[PDB]
């Protein structure tokens, strides 16, 4: 119950002689007051910081100097994968995030702390100054139009979330008001952003997206990575760190070989479209219809020639490609896809993953070795990292 934190575990929690301590730093001198058990482990729920570590300044690592965050990620990857992996710093570590979902509740605007309690905020520094402006306009909108907001105790109220998105390289901003059934007052006199959306979440789930009801201004905003534009819709996924996303698409384009590329699990075509712009012959697949539709829209606005189709990893053919890129969901690569890759043996596989343990698992099953690998800090202030591996 007393001692110095020696390291962080893989979720970012301080390790003191096999008790866990959240938001602690190696080198912290602490006294553990209260313990609790979380999945058969002792977790320090009340502790006293006696001496602060010199490493100190979802953001569970935000109390740590950035260089130490990167050191923690290097060490974690080496533990999981078995060897040193370079970690590329995010070009920016505040203002880098291009989407935030703010809950709008009786007792404040921000996010759940103690799930029943809201943390009220005036700005979100990882998103940047646009959030301060949106929040301040939102308060005026709510106040002057007397808008009913979420009462979390009863789960009643009209307005639930304000989701803010922006293109870091285009300066376009989209705001999306997610509500229950109702009538949203005209938001046009309160916001000056390029796109304003009203979405109605008609399910019982607490979610920060819903059915598109109306938009004012642009139907889509854009983000731009180098010379490639990507349409952003309230309901479509896009890498959340625009600055690192630039390094990620460049890195993928550098690792592929040949001319014929498969962009497997393409989503909205982040890799495939960038590669088509660079002159590759690209086909991409994803099981999500809406994502594929966005990828097709992206092909059009960039005037490239690439094809995207909806298919499951259980069925996709990998025949006839020079490089196959895979960016699988949390489950990793379907076993049938691994069999197909083993049989067809494309010259190069590029595997992108923010789940190092699943990557490590799948690579053992593939008849390939790691030729090159780097991690990109896509997720500053969290324990997560994005790996990009070239397999041959
Ligand atoms: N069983 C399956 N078969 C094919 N696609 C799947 C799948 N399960 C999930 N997906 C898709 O797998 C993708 C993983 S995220 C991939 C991100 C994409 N490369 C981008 O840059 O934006 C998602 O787009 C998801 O819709």
């Amino acid at each position: 119950m007393r001692g110095v934190i020696r390291k962080l575990n893989d979720d970012g929690f301080g390790v003191l002689k096999g008790i866990l301590v959240p938001f602690s730093a190696p080198g912290d001198e602490i006294i553990v007051e209260r313990v609790e058990r979380v999945k058969k482990r002792r977790v320090a729920s009340q502790w006293k910081l006696v001496r602060s570590s010199p490493l100190r300044v979802g953001c569970t690592l935000q109390h740590l100097n950035y260089d130490y965050q990167l050191e923690f990620k290097r060490k974690k990857l080496k533990r999981i994968l078995g060897f040193e992996v370079e970690v590329v710093p995010s070009p920016k570590i505040f203002g880098h995030r291009n989407r935030i979902d703010l809950a709008i509740t009786k007792d404040g605007i921000g996010f759940r702390e103690k799930w029943w309690k809201i943390v009220d905020i005036d700005e979100c520094p990882v998103f940047g100054k646009t959030s301060r402006e949106a929040i301040e306009r939102l308060k005026e909108f709510i106040e002057e139009e007397k808008i009913s907001v979420w009462n979390i105790k009863k789960d009643e109220g009209f307005l639930r979330y304000m989701v803010l998105r922006e293109g870091k390289f285009t300066e376009e901003v989209m705001v999306n008001f997610v509500t229950k059934e109702g009538n949203l007052p005209d938001p046009t006199n309160y916001f000056d952003f390029d796109s304003i959306y009203w979405s109605v979440n008609r399910s019982k789930s607490d979610v920060s997206y819903g059915d598109i009801e109306r938009f004012w201004g642009k139907e889509f905003i854009r983000e731009r990575l180098d010379d490639v534009d990507y349409l952003i819709h309230p309901n479509s996924f896009f890498q959340t760190n625009s600055y690192q996303a630039v390094n990620l698409v460049r890195k993928v384009s550098e690792l592929v070989e040949g001319e014929k590329i498969l962009d497997m699990y393409s989503g909205v075509g982040t890799f495939g479209i960038y590669l088509a712009k660079r002159g590759f012959n690209v086909k991409g697949f994803d099981s999500n219809e809406f994502a594929i539709e966005m990828a097709r829209r992206n092909v059009e606005i960039n005037n490239v020639d690439a094809e995207f189709e909806v298919a499951s990893d259980r069925e996709v053919s990998v025949k006839g490609f020079d490089t196959v890129i895979v960016d699988p969901p949390r489950a990793g690569l379907h076993p049938r896809l691994v069999k197909r890759l083993n049989r067809e043996k494309p010259g190069v596989i590029v595997y992108v993953s923010c789940n190092p343990e699943t990557f490590a698992r799948d690579v053992k099953m593939l008849d390939y070795r790691i030729d090159e690998i780097v991690a990109l800090d896509m997720f500053p202030h969290t324990p997560h990292v994005e790996l990009v591996a070239k397999l041959v």
